[PDB]
C-alpha cells in the first residue's frame, strides 16, 4: 500500500503531449502507460476545447481527432462523464446514433455478464453482479449522482464501459467524408486576395488530398470565391499560368 | 486519512464554464451537478460583470443573458444577495416592478407554507414553521443582518426564496423587445467609414434579426447614419448595389 | 467560542468596487456592510490614490468623488488618519478651515459627551468618560502616538469622530464655480488639431454640465485656444457649422 | 509577548512614498511615525538606486533631493552603512569632505559626552560608558566589523550617529550655483529638431527657477546648441517670435 | 547517518547547461560530476524538446546533436524510455536498425556476464544474474511494466544498458550525408529576396560546409531557387560579381 | 543558542551589484563584506553568465572583468570549481598557461608550509598538513571527486588556493595591446549607413580610448570599413569636415 518513492518519472505523457502540440505531423512516438489514480480518472478542458476545434475543422473520418479521442479513452471513465463527452463532441443528432450504439454494447456485455457471473468488471455473488441497471446508471444511488456511480461502480466495469464507449463510438463516426471547412471560406471585400489566399492556402494545408488534386481545388477556389472582376482578372490569366504561385504573381503585377 | 477523496471528482462543472468562454456562439454540452456545500453559495463576481455587459448590451431579449442568469441562479443564496444582484440588474423602476411581483410570489409560499410542513423550507413544530419575517429578511436577526438571515435561513429556504425570485424575473423579463445598440450607431468625422461599419458589423453580428431582415437595416444606417456626403454618395449609388459588400465596394472604388 | 466560519460569504464589497470601475456611468448598487470588523480600520493604499487622482483630476466637485470620500469614511479609523487624509485631499489651505470646522463639529460632541454617557463614544463614571483630550488625540499616550490613541480610543469614538470629520467635510465642499481642469487646455505646435480637439473632446467627457451648453462652449474655446492661425482660420469658418465635428470636417477638407 | 494586534495598524506608509512616486509636484501630505524594529533599520535599493538618479540629475540643489535624504535619514542607523551610504552619494572628493565635517560632529558628540553622560548615546556609570573609539566604530570588535559595531551600540548612539551624518551633509549640500545637465544637451544629426526640443523640454521639466528665465534660456539653448544649419535658421527668424512654441512652429512652416 | 549538507553544493551542472544554452556556437567547459542522487534518473521534458528540435532542424550527425545526445545518456535510464526516445529521434525505420544494433550489444553484455558471472551489475545470489529477459524488460514483474524494470533492473545493469544503448546509436549514426532542409529553400512569390536571403543566409550558418564553399553554393542557389524573374535578373548579372552582397546590391539597384 | 537572527541586516552586496550593474561608468563605492556563510562557496550562475558575457565581449582589457573576478572570487571555493571556471573563461591556450602559473603558486604554499608546518591551512602532526596531492586535489578522495574534496578541504586551505588561483590569473590577464571587437565589425548592404554609424557608436563608448584618439579611428573606419561605393562617396567628402556628424549630414544630403 501507498504512498511510494520518488514520485516521479520522465513523464512521457508529459514528453508526448509536448511533441504532439509542438510540431504535430513530426508525430509523438514515445509510449504512454499510466497506471493508478483513483478508481476513475480526473479530466482536462484544454484536452476537450483542442478536441472541438478539431471536431470542428476536421471532424471525425480524420484519424487526428480520432487519435486525440482515443488517447483520451484510455481512461476509466464515470458514466456521466462518457454522456457529457459525447453529448459534447457529437452534439444532438450524432448522439442519438451514439447512444443507440452504446445501448447494443451494454447489451452485449449483459451477455458477458451471463456468460460469465464473475469476469472482471463482474462481481462474486448474485447481487455483487454486473447488471442492466448498474450499466444503464439506473441503480439506486447512480441516476442523478456521478459520486454514487463512481462509489458503486469498479474500474474494471469503467474500463469495460469505456470500451464499449469506444466502440460504439468508431461504430457511428464513419459517417460524412465530404469536405468541409473549405465551403465558408469567400473572400471578403473587406480582405486582401493575399489575405483570402492566406487562409486559404492554411486551409489547404490543412486538407487531407495528395498533393497533386490540392492545386485544382486551390485553383477552384480563386476562380470562384475571390472578387468577381479578380475572378475575370483570372480570365484573362493564360492556360500556362498552372499553379497559384504563378497566379499570384499575376495579381501582384498590377497592384 | 478521510474523508471523501480526493476531494472530490471531476470536472465537468469546470469543462462547462471553460467550455462556455470559450467561442460562445454554440458551447457546453456537460451535465454539471453540484452538491452540497455550504449551505448556501459565495458568488463569482467575473461571471456576473460580464453578465452586467449582456444585460447592459442586449439583455434578457437575449436567452443567453437570461440563459446565463438562470444559471447564475441555480445557486442558493440569501434574500440579500438577492436584494443586491437585483437592484444592481434591474435599476430602480424595474427593480420596482420586480420587488412587487417578486411580493406576489412570496404569497404564493405562503399558501404552501400553510398547507404543508413537510417541505424543505418548512419546519413541524410551530417554532420551526416558517414565518413570514423570515421571508421577508424582516425577521429579527436578518434586517441589516445577512449574517443573522445565514445564520437563521435553512437550504430549503434558499431554494425557495431563489425560485420565488426567478419566477418573478421570468415574469419581469418578458417585458420589452424593440431593438437596442443599433440606436447610438451613427458616423463621425471621429471615425471612417471603414470604423462604422465594423461597429456595425459588429452589432449587426449581435443583432437577432433571420439574415433576411440584415441587408436592408445595415442599408438603413448607411444611407441616413452614414456622414452627410457619404449619404449622399450612397444616393448616387446603384440600386443594382445590392448586398452591404457591393455598397462598400462602391465606396472602396474612390478613394 | 470564536471565530467565524468559514470565512465568508458572497464577496459583497470588492464586487461593489468592481462594478464601479466596470462602465462608470450608472453601476456599483449592491448593499455592503463589512461585518465587524477591524473596528479600527488600517485602510488600503490604492483606494486611497485613486480617489486622489479624482480630486487632483476631477476635484471633488463632484457628487461621484464626495460620495467615494463618504464610502472610505464609512470606516471605523484613528484621528490621526482622518487628518492625514484631509491634509492631502483637502491641501493645506482648505484644509487649515477643515481643521477649524472639525474642533467646531467636535464641540458639540462635548455637548452629547456631557449629556449622556450611556453612548459608544463615552463610558459611565467620571474616569470612564471620555475626555475631550482623549476625543481629540491631545490626551498623554496619544499626543504624537496614534498607536497609544488606537489604545485609549474605544470604536465609538472613532465612528464619532468620523462623523464629526464627514460633516466637517461637507460643510467645506461647497466649493468653486469655475471649471475645469480644461482651461490649461491650449494647442501648442506640439500637437495637432486631432489631438488637440481630442484631449479637448477627453475634457468634454469630463464636462458633466447640461449637454446643450457644450457645443457653443466648445465651438467658443475651440475657437480661442486653438492654433491662430487655425484660430483665424475657424473666423473664417462658415456660421452655419452648428458642432464640433462639423467644425472637423471644415478643418479635415484642407489637409 | 502578545499575542499582537494583529500584528498591525497601517498604513501612511506605502500611501505617502506611493503619493510621492505618483506625481513629485502633486506633493504627498500625509504623516507616518515609525517603530521598532529591531535596533536599528535595513534597506532595499529601490530608494538608493532612485536617489541615485536624483543625485545624478539634480543632486542636492534640489530640496526635494535633500527632503527625499532628510526623510531617509529619519531612521536609525548603524555607521558602516551610513559611512557607505556617504561614500556612494558624494563620491570621492565631497565624500572627504563630509568625512571631515562629520569628524567635526563626532567631536561636537564629544562634547556632550563630556558635559553629561545621561543621555540615550551614553551610559551613567563610568564602565558603561560609550567611548571615543566605539563612537569612531574603531573600538575592539568595531574595526572592520559592522556585525560587531551593530553587537556594542546602542539606538540612541543609532540617532546620535544618525544626527552627524546629516548635520555634516547639510553644512556641505551648501554645493554649486550652476546648473545642470542641460549643459550637455547639443542637437546630433542622430536626432531630430523635435527630439532636442522634447528634450530641452525635459531640461526645462527640469529646470524650476523662474518660468520667465525659462523661455530665454530655452531660446539661447536653440540658438546656440540646435543643429548649425538650424542655427542659422534661426538667425533668419524675426524676434517677433517671442516663444519656443513660435519659433518651433517657425520651423515646422519650412519641411 | 544522511541526509545531505545543506542541502547543497552548487552547480556547474546547471552552469554548464545554461552557457551552452547562451551563445551555443563557442561555450560551455566546466566539469559536471553529479551523483548521487535518484537510483536511476526520470528525466525532463525540455532537453528532449530541444534535442527534438536540433533532430529537426540539424538532424543528429553533427558534434552538437551527438554531443547533447551522449549528455542524455549519461546516467541510467529505463529501456521503457531508452525506447521510447530512440523510435522517437531515430523514427521507426532508422529505430528499427538502431534495435538490430543494440541487440549486437546487448550479446555483448551476455558475454561479458557468461565471462563474469559476479560483475558487479551481475548477481551476486545464483540465477539472479544478468539475463537475457532482464535486459530486455522480459524478465518476470518488468514484462509491461516499466515500474517492475525500474524496481527488478540493478543501476549497474542500468548503465550497461545505457552503453549498450549509446553503442548501437553510434552505430547506427554513421549515416546520412544530406543537407538537406537547404533543398526546400525556394523564392516562392509570397517572399522577397531579402526573406529568402536571410532564410538562406541562416541555413548557411548553419553550414558545415567551409565559408569558402558557402558562397558559390549560395551563388547557385541564388540563381537557380529565385523567383524566376529574379533568376533572369540574376542572368543579366556580371560576371564580376562575386558575392552574395554583391547580387544584393545588384538587385538592390533596380527597385 | 545562536544561530542567525533576524534575517537579516543591510544589505550592502546586492544593492552594490544592482547600482553597479544598473549604473556601470557611475561605479557603486559602498563597502561589502558577508561574513558568514556557507564554509566556502558554491557559485552562482547568472553571475557567470554576465561575467562571461564581459569576458566575451571585452574581457581583460576590462579591469571589470577582473573587478567582476575578484568579487567572485572573494571567498573560499573548491579546486574542481577553480578549475572549471579558468577552463571556461581563459579556454584552452591561456588555461594551460594560468595551470602553470597556478602551480607555481601552488609551489609557493609549499614553501610557506616548509617555514611553517601548522600556518592556517595546516593542522597539528603531518596528516593535518596539507600535501601536494590535498593542493592538487590529487588526494585520496579528493581525487576526481569534488564532493571529496568538499569533504576533506577546510576554508584556510580553499583560500589558499583561492589566492593563488587569482594571482596565477592577475599574471596572465596582461597580454593583447590591440583594441577591439570593432576589428571586426565592416558594413554589409544586408544594413545602412545608419545601422553601420550605429555599430559605430557602440565601437566608440566600447573604446577605452582617450577622446581624443576616438576621432581618427572613427573617421577610419569610415573611410575603410563602410560599403565602398559609399567609401567613394565619401571620397567626395570635404576635407574640412571633422566628425562623423558632418558626414552623416553629407549622406543625409544625398538621401
Amino acid at each position: 500500500a501507498g504512498q511510494a518513492p520518488g514520485p516521479a518519472l520522465t513523464d512521457w505523457a508529459r514528453v508526448r503531449e509536448e511533441l504532439a502540440s509542438t510540431g504535430p505531423p513530426v508525430v509523438a512516438m514515445p509510449v504512454v502507460i499510466k497506471t493508478e489514480g483513483p478508481a476513475w480518472t480526473p479530466l482536462e478542458p484544454k484536452l476537450i476545447t483542442r478536441l472541438a476545434d478539431t471536431v470542428r475543422t476536421k471532424g471525425l473520418r480524420s484519424p487526428i481527432t480520432m487519435a486525440e479521442v482515443e488517447a483520451l479513452m484510455s481512461s476509466p471513465l464515470l458514466p456521466h462523464d462518457v454522456t457529457n463527452l459525447m453529448r459534447v463532441i457529437l452534439g444532438p443528432a450524432p448522439y442519438a446514433l451514439w447512444m443507440d450504439a452504446w445501448g447494443v454494447q451494454l447489451q452485449t456485455v449483459i451477455a458477458a455478464a451471463t456468460r460469465d457471473p464473475r469476469h472482471p468488471a463482474n462481481g462474486q455473488g448474485r447481487g455483487e453482479r454486473t447488471n442492466l441497471n448498474r450499466l444503464k446508471g439506473l441503480a439506486d444511488g447512480m441516476v442523478g449522482n456521478p459520486q454514487g456511480q463512481a462509489a458503486l461502480l469498479r474500474p474494471g466495469e469503467l474500463v469495460a464501459i469505456t470500451a464499449s464507449a469506444l466502440q460504439a463510438f468508431r461504430e457511428v463516426a464513419r459517417l460524412a467524408e465530404p469536405a468541409g471547412p473549405w465551403a465558408d471560406i469567400m473572400q471578403g471585400p473587406s480582405e486582401s486576395f493575399v489575405d483570402f489566399a492566406n487562409r486559404l492556402i492554411k486551409a489547404v494545408e490543412g486538407s487531407d488530398l495528395p498533393p497533386s488534386a490540392r492545386a485544382p481545388v486551390i485553383i477552384d477556389c480563386f476562380r470562384q470565391k475571390s472578387q468577381p472582376d479578380i475572378q475575370q482578372l483570372i480570365r484573362t490569366a493564360p492556360s500556362t499560368l498552372t499553379t497559384p504561385g504563378e497566379i499570384i504573381k499575376y495579381v501582384l503585377d498590377r497592384q
